[PDB]
């Protein structure tokens, strides 16, 4: 399992838990040196507890997928919950079964849904370590709406920190301070399987990629990725989503 505590918490130590978290999740290859996620994973060994704590000392455990840093669920005191999808449906399967009881959320976990329910995109909700403090009160007492946007912020500053490091030091840049996420940020997130895709086919391709990605820069400009040699690859992605689950 991972932890992570927000009482006292510092980029340093919000550092230690992204490395902790990226190490928890299993690879046997290296693809242009970055870890290349796992097919399928049989049983209970599919899912990594993250163990997080409000400055207060609350703890909710949230349960994710290792091949694909999907969040599937999470435990509050004695009620599990879990996303509207068949993938969490399975997980519920496995982990928290001692809940006593079982909520199922009133949406899946994408970004898309998540978004509907909270009744904003991600580009307006504030992310950073005081707003996953909130994020994880909110999620101790059962609230949907509330529980989107908490959602929202919790695969932010969780998953997609540990897939690349530009969201990791976005995060540390707001650990007294949240911000909305920059307009990179979001790119990458949304791009993440269309770059895990395309890493992975430069291995037969001399180093380029089939179809060029478009993220945008930290400047806010729209660029093309083609190739390995990109700093995106070389510096920022940490996580590849296996090309057999895309
Ligand atoms: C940890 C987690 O659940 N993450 C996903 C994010 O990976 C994905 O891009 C988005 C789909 O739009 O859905 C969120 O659930
Ligand atoms: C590869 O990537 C860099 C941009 O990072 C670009 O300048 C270069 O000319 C590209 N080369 C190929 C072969 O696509």
């Amino acid at each position: 399992d991972v932890s992570f505590r927000l009482s006292g918490a510092d980029p340093s130590s919000y550092g230690m838990f992204i490395k902790d978290l990226r190490n928890a999740l299993p690879h046997t290859e290296k693809v242009y040196n970055i870890p290349l996620l796992l097919p399928s994973v049989s049983g209970a060994g599919r899912y990594l507890l993250m163990h997080l704590f409000n400055y207060d000392g609350n703890t909710i455990t949230v349960a994710v997928d290792v091949t694909n840093v999907y969040i599937m669920g999470y435990l509050a005191l004695t009620t599990s919950y879990f996303f509207n999808e068949p993938a969490a449906d399975l997980a519920s399967q496995y982990v928290f079964r001692s809940a006593r009881r079982k909520i199922t959320l009133p949406y899946s976990g994408n970004y898309e849904r998540l978004q509907i329910a909270a009744g904003k995109p991600r580009e307006k909700i504030p992310i950073g370590l005081p707003a996953l403090d909130t994020a994880i009160s909110t999620l101790l007492h059962y609230d949907s709406t509330a529980a989107a946007g908490a959602l929202l912020v919790l695969i932010q500053t969780t998953a997609e920190a540990a897939r690349f490091k530009y969201i990791e030091q976005q995060i540390q840049e707001r650990a007294y301070r949240d911000e909305v996420p920059s307009s990179a940020t979001i790119s990458l997130e949304n791009s993440w399987s269309g770059l895990s895709k395309q890493i992975q086919l430069a291995q037969g391709n001399n180093g380029v990629f089939r179809t060029p990605t478009v993220l945008v820069d930290s400047k806010g400009n729209r660029v093309q990725i083609t190739n390995v040699t990109s700093n995106v690859v070389t510096s920022n992605i940490q996580l590849l989503l296996n090309t057999k689950n895309i």
